């Protein structure tokens, strides 16, 4: 690997505008995993075997 | 690896707005994982064998 | 790694902006794990077996 | 006139409602008469000649 | 006139509600009547000759 | 006039409520008359040749 003069933009999240106006939830989860947010997961690089990376309503009853 | 006049962004987030006006909400977890709000995970790297990076919302009964 | 003039950014939250009016929340865990609010996670290199990284929300019943 | 257990409303205007919401308006008025808003007039009686009465936009060049 | 237990409302205005939220306006008036806003009157008599009685957005220009 | 246990309600204005938010206006008058607000005008009785009552935006030029 060797840059010169390089605008690089590598494993990004940007720019994630959300508005909510008079919005209701509810929820009533049990032993599960609910997600109502938001999630910007960035990485690069991730190594292994069985691994897991940017795991957002993960349930692992294995 | 060499840089020579780089501008490099690498394994990052930003500019995540979020606005939320007269919202309810409501949560009822039992034993659960609820994740609601904002989460902005930026890494470079993760070794390993069986690790887990970035984990929202995740149950793990194993 | 060698660098020369180079505006780096690696592993970097920023700019997490979170406007909120009138909102009304409301929340009964009974030993989940429930999250609502703002998380800026930034890291560079994570390593070894088993690990976790940036574990939000997360429940772990092994 | 003689009233007896009279639950008497007479010449009443109630209950005006008025809800506008992200709403854009622009006038340009020159001598004439631009009427816009909420108007409510409850009177009982108007005695004369060439009288007016409950006059909303009105132009009047005799 | 003779009352007896009357619970009379007479020449009456009332509960006149108004909502506005992110509402523009503009008025470029030159001589003019513009009106905008909320107006109750409320009379119960008005006698005369070329009298005027609730004149909202009246140009007499006679 | 003769009341007896006469709960009257006679010329009368109340109730008026007016909520606003984030609203902008502007106003360029010339000589006329631009009228914006709230105007709650209660009365019982008016007598006279040409007399006004409740002029609420009103220009005269006779």
């Amino acid at each position: 690997v060797l840059y010169v003069g390089s605008k690089t933009k590598e494993g990004v999240v940007h720019d994630v505008t959300t508005v909510a106006e008079k919005t209701k939830e509810q929820v009533t989860n049990v032993g599960g995993a609910v997600v109502t947010g938001v999630t910007a997961v960035a990485q690069k690089t991730v190594e292994g075997a069985g691994s897991i990376a940017a795991a957002t309503g993960f349930v692992k009853k294995d």
